[PDB]
């Protein structure tokens, strides 16, 4: 029973180091495993009722039935202050107003890359919080902070290059993929 | 020493009970404060480190340059997913760009109104966390959630009706004002 | 497939509304269900870790065994300044230091009783990062906030008595144990 | 202007890191500052109303009064399980009922050390949610993370010998006596 | 015409500010200069003559090689008991031995980060003298002692932070560029 | 009073002639003295804060303790791009790093041999820096710089045979004895 | 046991802030030790062997008595062009040619004053460098370098009125006589 | 395109040898290259900013004339105390107060004769860390150190006659003229 996993990505600059690490994700996904990116929440509108009233937006229905089918969500997202980004929080308002919700029940991984060295854990934190409000099952272990990112992911090449990097990614796709099977 | 305090408004729907509460404020204030609402969080674009390398989009400066120039700031808010709203949250990360940064040193007090009965403690917290980081000085006391809003302001009307609860603001931004005249 | 729950408590006071959901819980308990209190934290010495290298406090390692065979652990606590009673975290500090550590993988509910509104969101939200941290699979629905409580349990007598709490408890309850018998 | 603050130490452990780092900062302590230790927080029994109406323990109403002529507290503590220490949490959960409560309008700076890399950011992000509640006014900047302790204190010495950690901690105090100050 | 400098660093810990300041050169670099750092001087064995003999150590021909190519190098150093640290003058010592030497001609800049006043001037002294007898052509001005160094890059994340050690930096950088094309 | 002196040397090449220097204190040395190598700097790794951080290599330790307990410590040496040995150099930044440092204090006298004509002069220079700092009692006089080594320790049979030299260095240990007791 | 101490000055200008600290020094001398301060420096003609010949100087003879018969001497001098002043240098040239040489086995104690940051530090370098070579015993702690000299006098008012810089100087003057007993 | 350099004398004394190589370098210089004395260094008072405002003297003001025109500057001098003569270094100490200051971007090259082994390596250290502050370019090689000089230039006629030792300043002077030319 091979597993699907997408990817939710949390920054919108070209160049995000977080970019790179989730496009690694396909190419280091585990045998039983495979792993497509989700459309970019910078199409998203800014969450309004009045717009929801209206009717919700193409791209965040489109969105959320990619989340229901899929066997797992990985989230990959860097901090900002001391939070999570406001593009990424929005998509997640706009996905938990969906009926039915396609967080509920869903095994979900976060991962956030940062140059510095705390590696994101405040932005996770507030993400798993939530996450929990949206039933979702979020991996408990192993915890994904990647510090010091500009020197693991390879200018002009765009790859995340960190041999290290990509087999500790490797090893939480396999903890998310148990976790998906246990909840199943 | 007269002051004047600018209102931050985390929701964008028409109806919002938040909104209600804010236009309450410049009414209620009392005397030796004028308050004046900042422009719409609606009208910036998502965050993006490409984007602000352009340049920064007008409105954000605009709104930089009001709170700057305030004595103080009042951010009244709902609460989305146990935490703050996306759209809120992207301007404040849109502010946090700018230099200088027009939070650092600043008063702020926080409002938050709910339907529910929490009255929106949670996104507080996670604001309170990140305005921290931004270095300004947030209120502690009284904190304002208000809860079940739905009888506190009148429907068709627009308006906040609840008389304990005007009374009860007007105290909350006396201490903003103490503790503005306090840190200058 | 009979489970056996066991209940911490967080509050040391005779009167304590906590006490008195904790003592209802295996009346409460659905047909399948047993379930048992652990001994006091109030037994346990102050976290040392020279304490620690001497030996573990005897009533630690009873707790941590009768968790150990328990098939999930139900928390009630109330919540002091905003957080986790520091005698309750006690608790779960020395617990965290046993190997094997009797957290780890297991199903664990929280509930807080209060008279207040808010009904300790705060304290079960950083008990819920704690549990994280050790491997628990935390309970993300439904959520136990008792709030009010003053009139739901009845005084002179000592019992929770009111039925519509009662039967929320064994919603939960069961929840945790559907929780329990997925992870197994 | 001369200043007095008191440290609040949250390790009871003998070769404590943070009993290190606390020992260090009366000597770090630029001119017009003096600053001296509380007692120990161990001499604490664990919080129970049931024993607050039979009275205060002394050492709680001690150090209360010790605290209510500080000009500041320094809390200096480890982070254990993603929080704050169950008996530092225990303390301040006694100091938070005694008349009138002394961390009210008290200037506070948090400092914490580790031997890993994180440094106690999710411990002083708890202890800042508990501080609000209680009134105090907890310095912002610079936020003091001691990581990788173990190289910046000698062994076998018991003192903080790392030069750049004490040149930060003095910056870090020089801030609590404007904060103080300012507040005055 | 474009150039490439490379980067030199003198201390081997994670979190040392040197390499901070090293990290920041590349983006601090002006238009036609770009900036890369060499390899480790922790790989290299201690010198040795009987070591020489039996052939140069791989790390020790690239170095010499990228050096070599290089249009200038910047040194980066924490200063140690009033002079260079003994790994970075190790790494000094096999460069010197090869040949062609890869120094000779070269130009260089240096730059020292300390917490203290003297911000690693004397280290920067004592390289100067090691570099005239390998025939380097060092910067004179402007002299760059990063002195302070725990307020100018920030804590947990790695970053150099003060906007006037950046720009003074680039400065420098500018004025190396203009002695490496007098030499072309 | 049987002295102890300990030598340290700053040549790991086999023929080295700062070796065949050292060798030749203990028959050279008169009555009353006693001289003993320390164990060799080629065992020590490279200076990192994150070593000392998972504790001081036994070689450091044991040539510390040897020290500290020795009435004086010669220094032989040669001279490395105008300057002390990289490797000799690291050893004394491991020593300054063990409490209590065993330098200060400490008679010290430096020996230096060169094939040129300098004699490691410049090399005493930048060494005696660094036992300023050290707080290390350097031998003034007289001072014995070497040089045209080559000629003055016979080819084959590696031992000191320029019979001004030995009178010289035997007239150095002495003033040194001299000093050692003078400071006792 | 009565200590004499003299002070030789740097500085010719009137408005010297160095001729302040040295005034300074015999009020600030703890007790046991007196005070008084050498002829100017401004007396010796320039060094030459042929003006030698055919006598030394007056001033000189009588500035070599006095410092032979003091018991230490303590050097207060600005630094010019990262080195000595060239007239202090001048006297330290004169003193070296008498016969006896007053700095030989003589106790010394450096102190520098300058508006700046390094206060100093490269001056006292080369002082203690030319010291060595006359067989002064230079005190190697406490190291005075009194930076930002300017608001440690009080312009206009002629002396050194900084308590921090008084102490600091009179702690160096306890370890110069402690120095110069052991010597005895 | 022919060269101009000015030579700077050291020393005072009729029968000095460094005075007997300054005045061979003319004789020595190669074709384009023309070599002219300064004013004697004996002319100018002491340093003292006193003096300074009143006016710069005669000699400085006709020295640094001549600096500012002279495509190079070759600086002979003996070696006093391990250092530069304080006449000298005077001479230097006023010129570095005119403005502008002659000796900025100034191609400089070093000689310094002594009857011993060293040669007056250590004048030289010195000397060039006191023209790296003031901007010079200092010649790195070939380094003229004339050691053993009294059996270089003969008594009885006052001449440099060592041929080889002519040969080596011939060649410096190209070295030195090669320089200026690079930085013209
Ligand atoms: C508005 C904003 C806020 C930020 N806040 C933090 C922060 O709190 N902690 C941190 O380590 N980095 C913070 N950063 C820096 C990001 O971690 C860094 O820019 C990262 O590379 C962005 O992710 P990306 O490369 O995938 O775009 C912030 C950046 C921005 C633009
Ligand atoms: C990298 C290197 C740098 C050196 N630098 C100098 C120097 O600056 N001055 C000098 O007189 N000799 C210098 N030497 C020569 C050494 O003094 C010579 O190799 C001596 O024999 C080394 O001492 P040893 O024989 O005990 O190994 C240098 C040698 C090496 C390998
Ligand atoms: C020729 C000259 C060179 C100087 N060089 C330096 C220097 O290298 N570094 C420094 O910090 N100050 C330097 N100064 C400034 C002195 O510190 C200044 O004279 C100071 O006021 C101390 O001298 P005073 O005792 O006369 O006050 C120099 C001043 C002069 C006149």
């Amino acid at each position: 029973s091979p597993l699907h996993f997408v990817t939710l990505l949390g920054s919108l600059r070209k160049a995000s180091f977080n970019a790179a690490v989730a496009r690694a994700l396909p190419e280091i996904a585990p045998e039983g495993i495979a792993i497509t990116p989700l459309g970019s929440i910078g199409t998203f509108p800014h969450y309004s009722q009045d717009v929801q009233e209206e009717g919700f937006p193409a791209p965040v229905l489109t969105m959320a039935q990619q989340i229901a089918t899929a066997d797992a969500v990985v989230i990959v997202t860097p901090e900002y202050n001391y939070s999570v980004p406001g593009v990424l929080k929005n998509a997640i308002d706009w996905l938990s107003r969906v009926s039915p919700q396609p967080l509920a029940g869903k095994p979900v991984a976060l991962v956030t890359a940062s140059p510095g060295m705390i590696g994101g854990a405040r932005a996770q934190n507030h993400l798993r919080q939530s996450l929990v409000f949206l039933d979702a099952y979020v991996l408990n272990r192993p915890e994904a902070m990647i510090g010091q990112v500009t020197g693991k992911v390879d200018a002009q090449t765009l790859e995340l290059s960190d041999v290290a990097t990509r087999e500790f990614l490797a090893r939480q796709l396999d903890a998310l993929a148990a976790l998906a099977r246990t909840l199943s």
